[PDB]
């Protein structure tokens, strides 16, 4: 299980963090030595518990799945709460034991539904270590209304930056304020699935992509990566996902 304070939270703090968070998530191998995952777990291993205290002390433990970094939900004093697709209600069966009542939200954990939810996209959703605090104060005090853009802050915040290293730096230098994402940044979030999915694909064919991956570049543009040769993708994808838990 994963934990941070946000009280004296620094770039140096959140890079541990999520570098904690990565270490949290066993892994069967690693492809290019980028962490290849555990795929195949006991369903209470298949989820780790971030605990993470804001900056006004008040600490909530997120529910991730570690073969997919998926957040599945959070808890906040005996009351715990899950997101209303039948992943975060398996992960209920395991994480969060000790809480009196497991919430079913009224939301799916997919982007789609939260800014649904939220009534805002992931692209004027803030990003930062206050964003963090935010979602850790929104969501203890689970203001459904809202807490769907909490969630989604969060979990770009941790789980996104725990496979992206990209997310995590553009985040974590965020210590002091906060940025709506980069069109870069939300790009690889997406692409996770399918920029992994090829470098394993290209792993056994000397790192030529099958199906090229379109990925924003840091300038908001489209790029063509056909090759496991671009440093971007080799050097900020911390993580990768089981071809058998993607798709």
């Amino acid at each position: 299980d994963v934990s941070f304070r946000l009280s004296g939270a620094t770039s140096s703090s959140y890079g541990v963090f999520i570098s904690n968070l990565r270490k949290a998530l066993p892994y069967e191998r690693k492809l290019y030595d980028i962490p290849l995952l555990r795929s195949t777990l006991p369903g209470s291993q298949r989820y780790a518990l971030i605990h993470l205290t804001n900056y006004a002390d008040e600490t909530i433990s997120v529910a991730i799945d570690v073969t997919n970094v998926y957040v599945m939900g959070y808890r906040a004093g005996d009351t715990s709460y899950f997101f209303n697709e039948a992943s975060a209600t398996e992960a209920a069966k395991y994480v969060f034991k000790d809480a009196k009542r497991k919430v079913t939200l009224p939301y799916s954990g997919n982007y789609e539904r939260l800014q649904i939810a939220a009534g805002k996209i992931r692209e004027n959703i803030p990003l930062g270590l206050p964003a963090l605090d935010s979602a850790i104060t929104t969501l203890f005090y689970y203001n459904a209304n809202s807490a769907a853009s909490a969630l989604m802050v969060l979990i770009q915040s941790t789980s996104e930056a725990a496979r992206y290293k990209f997310i995590e730096q553009q985040i974590g230098k965020r210590v002091d304020k906060t940025f709506l994402p980069s069109l870069a940044i939300i790009s690889l979030e997406n692409s996770w699935s399918a920029l992994s999915k090829q470098i394993q694909i290209a792993s056994t064919n000397n790192g030529q992509f099958e199906t090229p991956v379109v990925l924003i570049n840091a300038q908001n543009q489209r790029v063509t990566i056909t090759n496991v040769d671009a440093g971007v993708v080799t050097s900020n994808i911390a993580l990768l996902p089981n071809r058998n838990n993607m798709a």
